Order: structure tokens, then sequence, then C-alpha cells
């Protein structure tokens, strides 16, 4: 699983890419970058 930054995803399952520091947000429901 590896979604690009700012991609619609599920925060419960979390399908964002870990290599690009992406996490599924709950309010935005997408891949966000922690800065």
């Amino acid at each position: 699983e590896c979604l690009g930054f700012g991609k619609g995803c599920n925060p419960s399952n979390d399908q964002c890419c870990k290599s690009s520091n992406l996490v599924c947000s709950r309010k935005h429901r997408w891949c966000k970058y922690e800065i």
C-alpha cells in the first residue's frame, strides 16, 4: 500500500506510503505529511 501525498485514504486502515512520511488524516481523510 502506498498512496501519494494528499490522496483520499482511510485513517482506520491507513494506506499512505511510509517512505514519504504520509499518514491518513481523520479530518481530511487523506495522506498528510508530518512537518
